[PDB]
């Protein structure tokens, strides 16, 4: 997250870190045994880390649970990033509490202008590299479809939305991928892509979660 703020420990209780020996992507806990992330975060050997603030210090609220299964969206296209969503099942259910909690799936899609919370452990610099130990947060509005398409000609599908600031300076970034965009208490987006980070006229692009609720629910119901 570039241009954000320190969230505060366990203030984003649905945020998870995906770990394969190190943090490599975010995700969102959607019930006690399932996480939503980005398909481009797929790999084998995932351990889901819940209850994290500092990802380099055991602070006492963590739960570390291996994945038993990954399910990349049927129609994921890694060239275009269309359908950039996957589900991860935990080998055991997380113990839900105030600090480790699921986030609601949307009933309805969110509109441009709605203010959302984007979070992660990704790079905090738009030039160069600095990766934080503690969770970072950014409040950002959803942008109109028109302005998203104008920023990224030939690239925005019906399964994507833009959020952030056209002036630059405030965005998600590498290492935030797969993490949440939460608006009025519902998971509306997944950190997906963007040209650089926090560049003028290059807002963040996010997977449009409301399009996937039926797939998520029926996948959970049979897996
Ligand atoms: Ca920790």
């Amino acid at each position: 997250i570039v241009g954000g703020y320190t969230c505060g420990a366990n203030t984003v209780p649905y945020q998870v870190s995906l770990n394969s020996g190190y943090h490599f992507c975010g995700g969102s806990l959607i019930n006690s045994q399932w996480v939503v992330s980005a398909a481009h975060c797929y790999k084998s050997g995932i351990q889901v880390r819940l209850g994290e603030d500092n990802i380099n210090v055991v602070e006492g609220n963590e739960q570390f649970i291996s994945a038993s299964k990954s399910i990349v969206h049927p129609s994921y296209n890694s060239n275009t990033l269309n359908n950039d969503i996957m589900l991860i099942k935990l080998k055991s259910a997380a113990s839900l509490n105030s600090r480790v909690a699921s986030i609601s799936l949307p009933t309805s899609c969110a509109s441009a202008g709605t203010q959302c919370l984007i979070s992660g452990w990704g790079n905090t610099k738009s030039s160069g590299t600095s990766y934080p130990d503690v969770l970072k947060c950014l409040k950002a509005p959803i942008l109109s479809d028109s302005s998203c398409k104008s920023a990224y000609p030939g690239q925005i599908t019906s399964n994507m939305f833009c959020a952030g600031y056209l002036e630059g300076g405030k965005d998600s970034c590498q290492g935030d991928s797969g993490g949440p965009v939460v608006c009025s208490g519902k998971l509306q987006g997944i950190v997906s892509w963007g040209s650089g980070c926090a560049q003028k006229n290059k807002p963040g692009v996010y997977t449009k979660v409301c399009n996937y609720v039926s797939w998520i629910k029926q996948t959970i119901a049979s897996n």
